[PDB]
């Protein structure tokens, strides 16, 4: 109940602070701006990973599970950053990354070292198939999903880069080892997990080809190996072994499950997670269809009001374009990222911000593919080469799409690399930290920044804003959200004007008093309540008796 009530914040380390002049970011650079997370109002911080990584995958490839990545510090720096949060009364997640290890892990390179060894099964193997892979699949990150090992003459499954080969979760010994890993985090006293790629732990056994109606070199796979009978047996045995033994939060990152096949993962009554994030509103690629969006949201809000289940709110995070340019209007920067706060952060969950969310950073054009780091973009800016798209149209999915546009650094002021780094940045600043940063947003009072820090207060200071019931209103209207939350006699009312015009609304009505709680433009003297003449992207959220 503690995380019903918390307000989360998602640190990427390599792109946060940079605290000693290498350009990447590090556990001391997160530990210098501890002061700024607890003034935001933040309860709980989620920091992606942090263990020792080739990098590959930027800490999603993990070489050792109990040593921390050499760019961001020692295992002293990390204690120190846990006894530093906590003394500041917030808490720390950790990302739990056990679909995949490195293939410098130690287990791996035991597992490739010959066809038979103690190890060999710790993975996925596999004999080829007509002098070809195994299978037809294809990685998430474009190419085959296998990889060919010369010495042993097999290929090893890899659904995300090459160098992150599969646990093989059908492997006692490989769940055993997992799960003391997972207690050795939980007993130095971390508040929990989120869980990566956890929705990919099961593959169809005997990993048979996919249909291939367009005759693709490789067939896109999640019907193999994303959310697929049986999981479920895993995810329990996990959770019996590690989850349930302490009092953390547990959010599990679990693509392919829809709002009406959420119960075994986030149910109050045996679920395996607290709470998930899912995709299903994060992959709507012109106006947005706004009334597609209150389908999903409300589909969710309502379905695991049913099941007693607790959403995960967000709009960002390290996979995705920002916000902004996402669902909002960067010809409305400040405004529409104000109101897309006040949307998804007042609907019944646990709401996440990803940093640089709360100061309306937004997408950033690079033209050299040198530029970029995501390995999923530069794998598809070789093979849609190679198949014959020009640079432009690859740049533009890239520029429109690459979730390296969330991945630039975290903008604190004017200075050289927005004050994120002395040196040279891994990744480019984005030039408009000139406008954007947080220097210059802590003292505007009506800065984005200052907009979320009232987003926070006012759902902890009222009760309604956590546990209110969620009801959609105006759904055929295509620029207004509209929505209430109620808890005995109070009502939140949370208007969002998701388009870049101004338009009417009739304020949707028997209450005793009405209080404006925030408002993101100024009030108009002669308006009346009824008739609501709302700015582009205005907002308004108003508490009834
Ligand atoms: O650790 C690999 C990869 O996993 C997570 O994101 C995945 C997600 O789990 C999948 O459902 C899939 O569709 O693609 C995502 C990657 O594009 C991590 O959040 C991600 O950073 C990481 O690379
Ligand atoms: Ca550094
Ligand atoms: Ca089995
Ligand atoms: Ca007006």
């Amino acid at each position: 109940k503690w995380w019903k009530e918390a307000v989360a914040y998602q640190i990427y380390p390599r792109s946060f602070m940079d605290s000693n002049g290498d350009g990447i970011g590090d556990i001391q650079g997160v530990i210098s701006k501890l002061d700024y997370l607890s003034d935001l109002g933040i309860d709980v911080i989620w920091i992606c990973p942090i263990y020792q990584s080739p990098n590959d995958d930027n800490g999603y490839d993990i070489s050792d599970y109990k040593d921390i990545m050499k760019d961001f510090g020692t295992m002293e720096d990390f204690d120190e950053l846990l006894d530093e949060v906590h003394h500041r009364g917030m808490k720390l997640i950790m990302d739990l990354v056990i679909n995949h290890t490195s293939d410098e892990h130690p287990w791996f390179l035991e597992s490739r070292s010959a066809k038979e060894n103690p190890y060999r099964d710790y993975y996925i193997w596999h004999e080829g198939k007509d002098g070809k892979e195994p299978n037809n699949w294809e990685s998430i990150f474009s190419g085959s999903a296998w990889e060919f090992d010369e010495k042993t003459k097999e290929y090893y499954m890899h659904v995300f880069s090459k160098k992150q080969p599969d646990l093989n979760w059908e492997n006692e010994k490989v769940r055993h080892e997992l799960y003391e890993m997972v207690n050795w985090w939980l007993d130095k006293g971390i508040d929990g997990f989120r869980v990566d790629a956890i929705s990919h732990i099961k593959k169809v056994a005997g990993f048979p080809d996919l249909p291939n109606p367009e005759k693709l070199d490789y067939v896109p796979s999640f019907e193999g190996h994303m959310n697929r009978p049986g999981i479920q047996e895993h995810l329990k045995e996990l959770k019996e072994k590690t989850f349930a033994k302490y009092d953390i939060m547990t959010v599990g990152q679990a693509n392919g499950v829809t709002s009406d096949s959420a119960d075994e993962w986030v149910a109050e009554d045996g679920g395996n997670f607290n709470m998930i994030f899912q995709f299903e509103h994060m992959g709507l690629w012109k106006p947005l269809d706004l009334i597609e969006l209150k389908t999903i949201l409300t589909n969710w809000q309502n379905g695991l009001e049913k099941i007693n289940g607790w959403n995960a709110l967000y709009l960002e995070n390290h996979d995705q374009i920002r916000s902004v340019n996402k669902f909002g209007s960067t010809a409305y920067r400040v405004e529409s990222a104000k109101c897309l706060a006040a949307l998804y952060f007042l609907m019944k969950g646990t709401p996440f911000i990803y940093q640089g969310q709360e100061l309306g950073m937004t997408n950033v054009k690079f033209d050299s593919i040198d530029d970029y780091d995501d390995v999923g973009m530069i794998n598809y800016y070789r093979i849609q080469r190679e198949k014959g798209d020009s640079h432009d149209e690859i740049m533009k999915v890239i520029w429109e799409t690459g979730r390296d546009n969330s991945r630039t650094p975290m903008q604190w002021n004017t200075e050289k690399n927005a004050g994120f780094s002395t040196g040279n940045p891994w990744m480019k600043v984005n030039p408009n930290y000139v406008d954007i940063n947080v220097e210059e947003q802590k003292s505007d009072k009506n800065s984005v920044l200052n907009f979320y820090k009232q987003l926070i207060k006012i759902r902890k200071q009222h009760d309604v804003l956590v546990y209110g019931t969620y009801k959609l209103l105006a759904e055929e209207d295509s620029a207004i959200y509209a929505y209430t939350r109620t808890l005995e006699g109070k009502t939140a009312v949370v208007i969002c004007n998701m388009s870049p015009n101004n338009q009417t609304f009739e304020f949707p009505s028997s209450f005793t008093n009405i209080e404006v709680l925030i408002h993101n433009y100024p009030l108009d003297k002669n308006e009346t309540l009824e008739q609501c003449t709302l700015h582009p992207y205005e907002t308004r959220v108003y508490l009834i008796s």
